């Protein structure tokens, strides 16, 4: 035999570990229409009605926004846009209601409720008026039949709806 000594500078006494991480995956859309009409006299929600580009898809992360677009998700070829209809606006006071409306994602179609915080209703600058709101709600991928193939444990069963709209008077 023979006696050696390592040369710390060139040696690595090394490990590898597999764990897992859970992260929030937050995004917009760059892209959407609505038509809002409210009353402040009431703070009353007549009609809300959006349309959401799916295309426009943004999640901070260009790979997985073209990923999103695929078959295995919003299979934005067939079905390029994804809308919300307003059926019935329950006031709980000035500041609060409830929104029940049509979802469609995928040309599939649930009703679900929406917690609307109204966070300011003014008149503005030049005399004409604006609204400033929040719809808040939790919808289960698994209940429009969304991304099937995908597992609820690589990804969550929920998704949070956090729509946030600045919106002004017409005409």
């Amino acid at each position: 035999m023979k006696e050696y000594t390592l040369d710390k500078a060139h040696t690595d006494v090394g490990f590898k570990i597999k764990h897992l991480q859970i992260s929030n995956v937050k995004g917009n859309f760059k892209d959407y229409s609505a038509v809002i009409d409210f009353d402040p006299a009431s703070a009353e929600f007549k009609k809300l009605d959006v349309t959401i580009k799916i295309a426009s898809v943004n999640t901070e992360n260009q790979t997985r926004d073209n990923h999103l677009q695929q078959d295995d998700f919003f299979k934005a070829k067939k079905y390029p846009d994804m809308t919300f209809t307003m059926k019935k606006y329950e006031k709980i006071d000035n500041e609060k209601g409830k929104m029940t409306g049509t979802l469609t994602i995928a040309g599939v179609s649930k009703d679900i409720v929406l917690d609307a915080e109204i966070g300011g209703v003014a008149k503005g600058k030049d005399g004409k008026e604006k609204i400033g709101f929040s719809l808040n709600g939790k919808i289960k991928r698994s209940d429009f039949k969304f991304a099937t193939s995908t597992s609820t444990i690589t990804l969550s069963d929920d998704i949070n709806l956090c729509i946030e709209v600045e919106a002004n008077e017409k005409e």
